[PDB]
C-alpha cells in the first residue's frame, strides 16, 4: 500500500481513482490505451486521448472537440506512466495558453470571430474575446461612445445568428456559448449607456467582472487576471472543454461577488436557499469563468467516508477547488469528521501552514485550495453550518432570480413548578438533591415565619440560572403560590383578574377591596398606564430579596464547576475578567479549537488542576463530541477536597444551538449571562479596540472606523427588538466588523479623496457584508435605508439627534481627529428614550414591544397556575 500511496505522491491526480483503477494504470502502461478510460475520473474535463501510435496528438473533450498538443510526447518501453502523464498535465495548459495568444493575436489583427471560431478552441476564443471586450470598454468610459462599440457588438451577434442555423452540431454548442456571453456583453453595454453621469457608469462598473492582462509578466501561465470590486483573483489556464453557460442575471453576479469578497481573505464560501436556485451551477460557472474544473462531491449517495478523505488529501495537493453539494444530509458522524477536515484546511488556509495533518497523514497544503459548501432548505427552517464552521465561512442566502403539611404542599408546587421549567428548555434543569441542600440553608407563627423565608430563598438561589422572561415568570407565580392560602378569595380574585388585564384573557374592573388601597392599587395603577416594567417588576421588589449577582453565586456555593450560557449578543468571559482580578486568582481562556487545541486543552486541564488556577473553556458546543467523550467521565464525578480548596473551572455555552448531555449539565451549576450594554458603550468598546492595532493607511480610515462603529451599534441595538424591526433574529459577529473595514481600506487606498466612492460603498454593506445573511428583503431594505443615513452625508450628518458629526479637517493629524472623535464622544448623554429616538422606529412601537413580552409572562404564569 505504501507503493501506491509513494505513487499517489508522484502524480497527486491518482487520488481520485482508487485502488482497483490504479492497480490496473501501474499494470498496463505498455499497452497504453486501457488508461484513457480513467482519465474523465482523474481529470473531469476530457474524456479519451488521442494517439497516432507514436505520439499524443492531443485529447478530446467530453463533447467531442479535439484539442492538438503543441510538443508531441514521445513514447518508449522503458517509462512509467507517472512521466508522461505528468508531461501531458503541464503540455495542455501550455497549448491552452498558445492558443489563448494566437487567438488573441488575431482578433487584434481585425478579424471576423466567424473565421476564428471554426479554427481555435471555445476557452481560449472566450478568454480573448472577454479581455478585447473589457479593453476596448475601458477607453470607452472615458471617450462615452458606447453607441459605436454597441452597434459593433449588436453586428457580432447577427453575425453569429446566421453562422448559427447553417452550423454543424459540433461548432453548434461553440456557438451557442460564445452567444450567452455575447448577449451578457450587450447587456452591460446598455445599462452604462442610460447612465446620468460617469457616477452611475463606475458604480455598475465596479461590479461587473474585468479580464486584464499582465504585459511585463514574462511568467506566462500567470499572465491573465480577474479584477472585481477592487479584488483581483489570478486565471488558471485548465481545460475545461464547452461546458454549459448559465444566462448572466444580477443575482448570479451578486453571487459571483461574494465569492470573490470570501476568497479574497481565503474565508470558505458557502450559501443555502431552496433547492432548485442553481448553488452548484453557479459555483461550477465561477469556476469556469477562472478557467477552473471544479470537482463536486457527492453527499448520502452510497459514500464510504474512505473515498471523500482520499479527495480531500488529493484536491489539498493539486490546489484545485471542491464544492461539497448537498451538505446538510449527511449522518452525524460522517458530518463531524469532514467539517473537522474542512475546519484543517481552512485554518492550514488563513494561517499558511504548508504542510497540514490530514487522516493522520503528513501533507502539503497548496495555497490555491478551497472549498465551497452549498446548504439545501432545512426542515425546520433553512439550515444551519456546524458551530466549527460558522467562524470560517461566509454564508449567503441565495434564492430563484401540620406545620409541615402545609410546607409540603406549598413545596411539591415550588418543585413542580420548576419542573416544567426543566421540561420547557433544556438548560432549566433541576434535581431534587439542590431542592433539599436549599431547603437546609433556611434556618441558619414559626410556620409562618419559616414559609415566607423558605419563599424568599427560592427565589433567591434558583433565580440566578434562568432569564429575565422566566424570572418575572416565577416571581410573579411564587407570590401568587404564597398570597392565595393566606389571605382571601377576594385578594385572589383580584390578583387574578389584574394578571387576566395583562394578559388578554378576561378584562374587568372590580372593585379594588376594602381599604386593601395600601397594599395594593400600585398595580392597577400601572395597568391603567399601559406600563408593563413596573407592572411585572412590583411582584419582585414584593419579595425585597437582594438580587444574587453571579459573583454572589459563585462566592457563596461551594462547587468546581460553573457553565454560564447565553445568547449570542454578549459574552461571559469579561465578567470573568473583573471578578477573578477581584477574587485575585488568574485566568486562564483555553479556546476550543482544531485537535491540537483539544491537546493543549485536556493538556492544561490536567496540570491546572493539580495547580489550582481558574481556567475557562470558549464554545464548549463546538467540541461536544469531544466532551461526552472525554470531559463528561473527566467532571461527572468527584474526586476528593484536593480539587475543591483550589481549582475551579467555568464553561461558556450558548443557549440557542445543540443540546449539552443531561449527567454533565445537572452535575455543574449554572448561571446564564444576560446583561446588555447600552448603544453609546458599545459604540465606545468598538472605538476603544481600534487603536491597540493602530491605523497606517489614513485620516479617512478613521472617520469610516468611526462610522463602521456607529452603523455596527445601531445594527445590532436593532436586532434584539424581534416583533419591530428585524422580522425574524439575525446574529451579527465582528467578522462582519473585519470584512467591510477591510473593503473600506480598499476602497480608500485606490481612490481619491473626492466624495465619490460613497456611492459604491453602502450597497457593498447593504447586499453582501450584512446583507449576506438576511433572507427576507424587507429587513434588506431596513439594512439598506440604515446604511444609507449613517455613510451619506456632507459636513453634517446628525446620526442621533443629539450630536453631529463634522468632516474631517484640512490639517490631516491623525492623532488630533482621534482626539476629536473621543472628545465627540465624551460629550454625548444618552437618553432615556434611546431605543426608539435614536433608532429611527416610532416609541409606540416599543410600547408595543412591552406590550407583547408582558403578555406572554401573563399568559405562562396564569396557564402554570391552573395546572396546580
Amino acid at each position: 500500500s505504501t507503493f501506491l500511496e509513494r505513487q499517489r505522491r508522484q502524480f497527486p491526480r491518482f487520488y481520485f481513482l482508487g485502488n482497483d483503477d490504479l492497480l490496473k494504470i501501474i499494470g498496463s502502461g505498455k499497452h497504453h490505451d486501457q488508461v484513457s478510460k480513467f482519465m474523465k475520473k482523474m481529470f473531469g474535463s476530457i474524456e479519451s486521448i488521442i494517439f497516432l501510435e507514436d505520439f499524443i496528438t492531443g485529447v478530446r473533450s467530453v463533447e467531442g472537440e479535439v484539442l492538438n498538443l503543441n510538443e508531441k510526447i514521445e513514447l518508449k518501453d522503458s517509462i512509467q506512466a507517472q512521466e508522461w502523464l505528468n508531461i501531458l498535465d503541464t503540455e495542455i495548459k501550455l497549448s491552452v495558453f498558445t492558443q489563448f495568444r494566437d487567438c488573441l493575436g488575431q482578433l487584434k489583427d481585425g478579424t471576423d470571430i466567424e473565421v476564428v471560431v471554426s479554427k481555435y478552441i471555445f476557452q481560449a476564443i472566450l478568454l480573448s474575446a472577454q479581455v478585447m471586450w473589457t479593453e476596448l470598454v475601458e477607453k470607452c468610459l472615458q471617450t462615452n461612445q458606447f453607441s459605436k462599440y454597441w452597434k459593433e457588438v449588436d453586428m457580432k451577434i447577427k453575425g453569429l445568428l446566421d453562422k448559427l442555423n447553417k452550423s454543424s452540431d459540433n461548432v453548434k454548442k461553440k456557438i451557442e456559448a460564445l452567444l450567452v456571453e455575447y448577449l451578457h456583453f450587450n447587456n452591460v453595454i446598455g445599462q452604462l449607456k442610460n447612465c446620468s453621469t460617469k457616477e452611475e457608469a463606475r458604480l455598475l462598473w465596479a461590479k461587473v467582472q474585468k479580464f486584464y492582462q499582465k504585459n511585463d509578466t514574462l511568467d506566462d501561465l500567470n499572465s491573465v487576471f480577474i479584477s472585481q470590486s477592487g479584488y483581483l483573483l489570478q486565471y488558471k489556464f485548465e481545460y475545461i472543454g464547452i461546458p454549459e453557460r448559465l444566462i448572466y442575471t444580477p443575482l448570479l453576479l451578486i453571487g459571483f461577488a461574494t465569492l470573490t469578497d470570501s476568497l479574497h481573505q481565503k474565508y470558505g464560501g458557502c450559501f443555502f436557499g431552496p433547492a432548485g436556485t442553481g448553488k452548484t451551477e453557479t459555483v461550477k460557472a465561477f469556476g469556469q469563468n477562472l478557467g477552473r474544473v471544479v470537482v463536486v462531491f457527492n453527499c448520502d449517495d452510497s459514500f464510504d467516508y474512505q473515498v471523500l478523505s482520499r479527495l480531500l488529501v488529493g484536491i489539498t495537493q493539486i490546489g484545485a477547488w471542491g464544492c461539497f453539494d448537498q451538505f446538510n444530509r449527511l449522518d452525524e458522524k460522517v458530518l463531524s469528521a469532514v467539517s473537522a477536515n474542512i475546519q484543517q484546511i481552512q485554518n492550514g488556509l488563513q494561517v499558511g501552514k504548508s504542510h497540514i495533518t490530514l487522516l493522520e497523514e503528513e501533507t502539503p497544503l497548496s495555497p490555491h485550495t478551497a472549498v465551497f459548501i452549498t446548504l439545501n432548505p432545512g426542515y425546520n427552517g433553512r439550515s444551519e453550518l456546524p458551530e466549527n464552521l460558522k467562524k470560517s465561512f461566509r454564508e449567503f442566502s441565495m434564492k430563484s432570480p401540620e406545620e409541615y403539611s402545609i410546607i409540603g404542599k406549598h413545596s411539591v408546587k415550588i418543585f413542580s413548578m420548576l419542573e416544567k421549567f426543566g421540561q420547557f428548555h433544556w438548560f432549566y434543569g433541576i434535581s431534587i438533591g439542590q431542592f433539599l441542600s436549599c431547603f437546609k440553608r433556611v434556618f441558619i407563627t414559626r410556620v409562618d415565619e419559616i414559609l415566607w423565608l423558605l419563599y424568599q430563598e427560592v427565589y433567591c438561589q434558583f433565580s440566578t440560572a434562568l432569564d429575565k422572561k422566566f424570572k418575572m415568570i416565577m416571581a410573579m407565580t411564587m407570590f401568587c403560590l404564597y398570597k392565595f392560602d393566606i389571605e382571601s378569595e377576594q385578594y385572589k380574585e383580584a390578583v387574578l383578574t389584574m394578571i387576566g388585564v395583562l394578559s388578554e384573557s378576561s378584562d374587568g374592573v372590580p372593585k379594588l377591596t376594602v381599604d386593601t388601597n395600601d397594599d395594593l392599587r400600585y398595580l392597577w395603577d400601572y395597568v391603567t398606564t399601559k406600563s408593563y416594567i413596573s407592572a411585572l417588576n412590583w411582584f419582585k421588589n414584593e419579595f425585597f430579596v437582594d438580587e444574587w449577582n453571579i459573583a454572589d453565586v459563585v462566592a457563596n456555593s461551594e462547587n468546581n464547576y460553573f457553565t454560564m450560557a447565553s445568547e449570542r449578543d454578549v459574552d461571559g468571559t469579561f465578567k470573568l475578567i473583573e471578578l477573578a482580578k477581584a477574587s485575585k486568582e488568574s485566568l486562564k481562556i483555553i479556546p476550543l479549537g482544531s485537535i491540537e487545541n483539544l491537546n493543549y486543552a485536556q493538556e492544561e486541564i490536567s496540570k491546572s488542576k493539580i495547580e489550582g488556577g481558574w481556567i475557562l473553556l470558549q464554545n464548549i458546543q463546538m467540541s461536544l463530541s469531544w466532551v461526552k467523550t472525554y470531559l463528561h467521565k473527566h467532571v461527572e464525578e468527584t474526586k476528593a477536597a484536593e480539587e475543591h480548596e483550589k481549582f475551579k473551572m467555568f464553561m461558556t455555552c450558548h443557549l440557542t444551538g445543540d443540546k449539552l448531555p443531561a449527567p454533565l449539565l445537572q452535575r455543574t451549576d449554572r448561571v446564564v449571562y444576560e446583561d446588555i450594554p447600552g448603544i453609546l458603550d458599545t459604540v465606545k468598546d468598538l472605538w476603544g479596540s481600534q487603536f491597540f492595532t493602530g491605523k497606517i493607511s489614513g485620516v479617512w480610515s478613521v472617520y469610516c472606523t468611526f462610522l463602521l462603529s456607529w452603523f455596527h451599534a445601531l445594527i445590532t441595538a436593532r436586532t434584539r427588538l424581534v416583533p419591530h424591526g428585524f422580522s425574524k433574529k439575525y446574529y451579527f459577529n465582528d467578522c462582519d466588523f473585519q470584512f467591510a473595514s477591510v473593503y473600506l481600506e480598499n476602497v480608500l487606498a485606490t481612490n481619491s479623496t473626492n466624495n465619490i466612492p460613497w456611492a459604491q460603498v453602502r450597497d457593498h454593506i447593504a447586499t453582501i457584508v450584512y446583507g449576506g445573511k438576511i433572507d427576507e428583503e424587507k429587513d434588506l431594505e431596513v439594512v439598506a435605508k440604515l446604511c444609507a443615513h449613517v455613510f451619506c452625508g456632507s459636513d453634517n450628518l446628525q446620526i442621533v439627534p443629539g450630536v453631529r458629526i463634522p468632516q474631517p479637517l484640512l490639517q490631516q493629524s491623525e492623532e488630533e481627529e482621534r482626539a476629536r472623535l473621543t472628545a465627540i464622544l465624551s460629550n454625548t448623554i444618552e437618553p432615556a428614550d434611546s431605543l426608539s429616538s435614536w433608532l429611527q422606529l416610532p416609541r409606540e412601537s416599543i410600547l408595543d414591544y412591552e406590550r407583547l413580552q408582558a403578555k406572554e409572562v401573563a399568559s405562562s404564569t396564569e396557564q402554570l397556575l391552573q395546572e396546580m
